[PDB]
């Protein structure tokens, strides 16, 4: 009753090209079966977000990628908040909803804000840039960090930690293990700057061991959740500003309309979000047997879900295929939906908002000028290069 599919979608070929495989997963029915991993995967718009949205059913405590916690050890010390279920998960959350607050971002706007208009000016004296490694990596590494209250010193390391984490999700292939062969010295500056003396005042690893007196977080849980800032966003605000700006390069009508009225900057940065959808998929583990689209799935059983595949599903959205900056982008899941649902979101829009803003007021054309080449992660869709040419407006 399950149609069994051979589709890898943690192969470079999927990964090379991903949305005929996703596809052919939603058309096959709303349940399929991995015969590659033995896992469940849904693919629908609908699916997806009855998983996400039913906690108790599905939950994040068994591990978000492939391995289950209940059957092999987590390759480090399981996050607070990601890799736990309610009633856990709930203070953990409470905390970081308020370090990452709305009220938070209001004294984090104008620095940001900056930052992104100079570094746009900065490029435009270049001309011949490349869009990954010299603004959707540069941009975030600029301001981010330095929020966070982390040193100078190790910041190299940041990188390569974000993309372990996220390959770590995936399957035992060569991706994840190549990953964890190589990371001891990403997870011991990691682990350091997690301590309360490395956290700068002000930031928001120090905001985090400042919520120890309350009652929701103890001193011994304060590193671990620094942690999860450590593990998170950066890599996704990378991949989905990197998409904004190619899709402002595939799509110059788009760029005329941003152009034109700066103020669809944010709705321009969530469109690119649903349109490239940074985090592609995770898992989920059933605590019982249930009945998920007509389909029977036991107990203990991963369940893969793909979001980007729902953030594309035509039972969901009007020609999801096309970039536009003014659709109603409501609803989609590639901040995820539920409990778990992104914290740090209004980091990420309030990063990618300002510098399609510094675009849409000082640049009049973007043109690739070179070979797009693809980043491969087990989890993360995004570019490793995009050279284009910034005509200054
Ligand atoms: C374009 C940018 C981003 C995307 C696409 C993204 C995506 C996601 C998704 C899909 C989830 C849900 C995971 C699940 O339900 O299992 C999530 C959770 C989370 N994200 Fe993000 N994220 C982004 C930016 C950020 C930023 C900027 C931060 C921190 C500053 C962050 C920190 C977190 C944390 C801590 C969680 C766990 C929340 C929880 O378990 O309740 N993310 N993210
Ligand atoms: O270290 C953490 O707490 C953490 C790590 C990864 C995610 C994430 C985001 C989209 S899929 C998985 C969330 C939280
Ligand atoms: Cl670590």
């Amino acid at each position: 009753t399950i149609p069994h599919l051979a589709i890898d979608p943690f192969s470079l070929d999927f990964f090379d090209d991903p949305y005929p495989d996703q596809q052919t997963l939603r058309d096959a029915g709303p349940v399929v079966y991995l015969d590659k991993w033995n896992v469940y995967g849904v693919a629908r718009y609908a699916e997806v977000h009855a998983v996400l949205n039913d906690p108790t059913t599905f939950c994040s405590s068994r591990g978000v990628g492939l391995s289950d916690f209940k059957k092999e050890k987590p390759w480090r010390p399981p996050s607070l908040i990601l890799e736990a279920d309610p009633p856990a998960h709930t203070r953990p959350r409470a905390v970081l909803s308020k370090v990452l607050s709305p009220a938070t971002m209001k004294t984090i706007r104008d620095g940001f804000a900056a930052a992104a208009d100079a570094k746009v000016d900065e490029l435009l004296q270049r001309g011949c840039i490349d869009a990954i490694a010299d603004l959707a990596e540069a941009y975030p590494l600029s301001v981010f960090p330095d929020a966070m209250g982390l040193k100078q010193e190790g910041r190299e390391h940041l990188l390569p930690y974000a993309g372990l984490v996220f390959n770590a999700f995936g399957p035992p292939n060569e991706l994840r293990q190549t990953a964890i062969e190589r990371s001891a010295p990403h997870q011991a500056y990691v682990n350091e700057q997690c301590q309360r003396p490395n956290l700068a005042p002000g930031g928001f690893g120090a905001c985090i061991h400042a919520f120890t007196d309350t009652g929701e977080i103890t001193p011994d849980e304060a590193p671990l959740l620094v942690r999860s800032l450590l593990s998170a966003g950066l890599d996704e605000t990378v991949n989905g500003i990197g998409a904004a700006v190619y899709c402002l390069a595939r799509f110059p009508g788009e760029l005329q309309r941003l152009r034109s009225d700066p103020t669809l900057a944010r709705n321009a940065f969530e469109e690119a979000v649903r349109f490239e959808s940074p985090v592609q998929t995770f898992f989920r583990t059933t605590t019982r047997e249930v009945e998920l689209g007509g389909a029977v799935i036991g107990e203990g059983e991963k369940v893969l879900m793909f979001l980007g595949s729902a953030n594309r599903d035509p039972r969901r959205w009007s020609d999801p295929d096309l970039y536009d900056i003014t659709r109603k982008t409501s609803g989609h899941v590639g901040f995820g939906s539920g409990v778990h649902m992104c914290v740090g979101q209004l980091v990420a829009r309030l990063e990618g908002e300002v510098m399609l803003s510094a675009l849409a007021r000082k640049v009049a054309a973007i043109d690739i000028d070179g070979p797009v080449k693809r980043r491969f992660n087990n989890t993360l869709r995004g570019l490793e290069s995009l050279p284009v040419k910034l005509t200054p407006a």
